């Protein structure tokens, strides 16, 4: 049961923006990610505070990064707060028909497109790095669901039939040919120490 959708057009047109427009920084996109963790793992840590048992589906809470040379993917995984079906549906999360005009706006204004977390659409700029992203995740309250892009105008959301998460997003990237640097350890490394040195949380690198 696979159930296809339509972007909005404003998220389709940010899309289209992030993938033909020349721009060389394309690093940025793992602190964009990151950062999407970092806000999930603050939400069942707060969450927590006063109900223990949200964590009963896991207590610990990081982030590990995840390179695949051999499938050409970079993987996410957080333990954060995860989402619910319609938070998927529901442009994974985010404000993003908001953001997206306020985002075009700035970049009318002098603004470039690192600077797109200030406007709530971060994870989009995956799209600088990869052909596809898919987009596992489990929140307390429901199941475990997939949704995955190639961009195009449409998405899809199906229940996973992957390894359980217990709770939390993975987000895989599956990279475009041209973007391999981002699965070499000493790269990815450098990118973290650069934008995400302050995470509150402990960020794993894993080898291959
Ligand atoms: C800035 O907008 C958002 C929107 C939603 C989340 C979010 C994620 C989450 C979302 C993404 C993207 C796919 C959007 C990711 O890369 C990693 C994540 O852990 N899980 N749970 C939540 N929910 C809350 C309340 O944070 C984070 C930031």
């Amino acid at each position: 049961e696979v159930e296809t959708f339509a972007f909005q057009a404003e998220i389709a047109q940010l899309m289209s923006l992030i993938i033909n427009t020349f721009y060389s920084n394309k690093e940025i996109f793992l602190r964009e990610l990151i950062s999407n963790s970092s806000d999930a793992l603050d939400k069942i840590r707060y969450e927590s505070l006063t109900d223990p048992s949200k964590l009963d589906s896991g207590k610990e809470l990081h982030i590990n990064l995840i390179p695949n040379k051999q499938d050409r993917t970079l993987t996410i995984v957080d333990t954060g707060i995860g989402m619910t079906k319609a938070d998927l549906i529901n442009n994974l999360g985010t404000i993003a028909k908001s953001g997206t005009k306020a985002f075009m706006e700035a970049l009318q204004a002098g603004a470039d497109i690192s600077m797109i977390g200030q406007f709530g659409v971060g994870f989009y700029s995956a799209y600088l790095v990869a052909e596809k992203v898919t987009v596992i995740t489990k929140h307390n309250d429901d199941e475990q669901y997939a949704w995955e892009s190639s961009a195009g105008g449409s998405f899809t959301v199906r229940t996973d039939t992957g390894e359980p998460m217990g709770r939390g997003t993975k987000v895989i990237l599956h990279l475009k040919e041209d973007q391999t640097e981002y699965l070499e350890e000493r790269r990815i490394k450098e990118i973290v120490k650069k934008h995400s040195q302050f995470i509150g949380y402990p960020i794993t690198l894993f080898v291959e």
